[PDB]
């Protein structure tokens, strides 16, 4: 079966949710981000050279990295589950556009806050940017169906919601964006999200 | 025909190259990043809300954003040109893995250096990280064919090379990575890259 290397609460949570949403078979392997050792004592940089999670280990033994590609790859194992617009459609690009946007624009923006050694002028700017980005999302949400894609819940929602999960912890105020707060609660109420969050110990 | 909104030298250069590599028909529309106005005086935030380049305007009139999605979308207009592994192959994911990696890991890392108001402790860390990332690329290059994908020149090479284009300007030393320097010269010697660089005024 497939093996998912994760850190509780980390972006690895997104694909973790998706494996559950698509009802795929997998095992979680916990990784220590500090010492790059896996829970079983293995050397995680043997798994993922770039040395971050999530990393997805397939049956044929290969490893996939990069949150947004892992999600795609997962969704395509079960096209019948519609976690993603079908190949060939233009809507499909709209989803990819979201995954890219979430990856560079939002996921990255939390760079500073996760760095022990970051100026404060940077975290200031991070929030600065991060805020301008959330304005756009609240826009789309105001214009759009319940999920990023409208009525279809997709992999983009597992990614976005997972990343915004961090704010409470970093103690960042989302109040300014009620729809986004609504969206977050919407995501977390989903049984597969529940089950993963419980599984990862987040509850 | 398709319309590409760009800023000379910007990441928009990547898709610009690809349009030429695939021999597609398009028009360049220059955008002023300062005032979000297009060369023709139009309001660019009407085009791309998120307000950055590149943005790709299709014939049916819609707009695509996000460098790595635009590249995909372009490559799929001409699958006969092999700028991308064919749908269904696993190699295809390897390419996507590169596009994601370049996007978050490298393209983003230049965040600070492009910001008028960035601490120096941040640009320090940027280079710090940026360096660790280039170590991996030099690895792959040392293990791999001439391009990121090995023997197939792909969209990932237009993206990576375009982004590393910046270092000379930011005056960042690549000496420590000869293969990468070799790779860069390899990219720039390609007639379609030439033609785009000339077209954008970079020569």
């Amino acid at each position: 079966v497939m093996k998912l290397y994760y850190f509780p609460g980390a972006c690895s949570l997104a694909p973790h949710i998706v494996l559950r949403e698509a009802g795929l078979d997998f095992e979680l392997e916990n990784v220590d981000l500090g010492t790059k050792k896996t829970g079983s004592g293995a050397d995680f940089l043997q798994v993922n050279p770039k040395g971050y999670v999530p990393a997805l280990q397939l049956d044929d033994g290969q490893v996939l990295t990069e949150d947004q590609v892992i999600l795609q790859y997962l969704a395509d194992l079960k096209p019948e589950s519609g976690l993603m617009p079908p190949s060939g459609t233009f809507e499909r690009y709209r989803l990819l556009e979201w995954l890219a946007f979430i990856s560079t624009e939002i996921h990255k923006t939390f760079g500073p806050f996760w760095n022990p050694e970051s100026p404060e002028a940077s975290k200031q700017i991070a929030l600065g940017l991060l805020s301008r980005r959330l304005d756009y999302v609240e826009d789309r949400l105001e214009a759009g169906g319940p999920w990023l894609m409208g009525d279809r819940y997709s992999v983009a929602d597992a990614y976005l919601s997972t990343v915004l999960g961090w704010c409470e912890y970093l103690k960042i105020d989302l109040s300014k964006w009620p729809r986004i707060l609504a969206y977050l609660e919407r995501n977390q109420a989903r049984p597969a999200v529940q089950a993963a969050m419980k599984a990862e110990g987040l509850i």
